[PDB]
């Protein structure tokens, strides 16, 4: 995996984020992010299979209320 950490960054800050957006709608907008700063971004399977990675308490720091 060699690509912008930006976009990384990117994608995990929204997805990080109580809005919450669809993983499916949030990929397509950082494409339109991606093309503005010209990032390569991964496949969409490797982006959500690193998210399982993160942890389960992932999904409990996004909605933590």
């Amino acid at each position: 995996s060699e690509f912008d950490e930006d976009a990384w960054q990117f994608l995990i800050a929204d997805y990080l984020r109580p809005e919450k957006p669809a993983f499916r709608k949030c990929y397509e907008r950082l494409e339109l992010a991606a093309r503005e700063h010209g990032w390569s971004i991964p496949s969409r399977a490797t982006a959500f299979r690193r998210i399982q990675q993160l942890d389960e308490a992932m999904v409990v720091a996004c909605r933590e209320g």
